[PDB]
């Protein structure tokens, strides 16, 4: 997988509903998880998330939505376009507008990241 949308990732801001269905995905997502924003949009964020970790992912969304605004931080394995468990940290918090009723989740790549276009 060698796209040419952006330079390198770090974290991509993807909005979604409580379910995790991406109501928005920042174009960094292609450099981050290979999946273009549209390749994520309408998709359940956790569907990519490792099963055993989806419970934690959804949990976060359940907390941000419960506390309406309060940000959540959860690390999960995002099966990216490379078909690899991309460990990420989510910054889930009720989106701004008009997706206020949604949840702005900033998926940031973990592990070592300096001059690598992956993670």
């Amino acid at each position: 997988g060698a796209m040419d949308n952006v330079c390198q990732p770090t974290e991509f801001i993807s909005r979604h509903n409580i379910e995790g269905i991406f109501t928005f995905v920042d174009h960094r997502c292609v450099a981050t998880v290979g999946y273009q924003p549209q390749e994520l949009l309408g998709k359940n964020i956790v569907e990519f998330c490792h099963p055993e970790d989806q419970q934690l992912l959804r949990d976060s969304f359940q907390q941000v939505v419960k506390l309406k605004g309060q940000v959540l931080s959860v690390m999960f394995r995002f099966r990216s376009k490379n078909q690899e468990w991309l460990w990420m940290r989510t910054s889930s918090q009720t989106a701004q507008n008009p997706y206020s009723d949604e949840i702005e989740t900033i998926i940031c790549t973990n592990t070592n990241v300096k001059n690598s276009s992956q993670e």
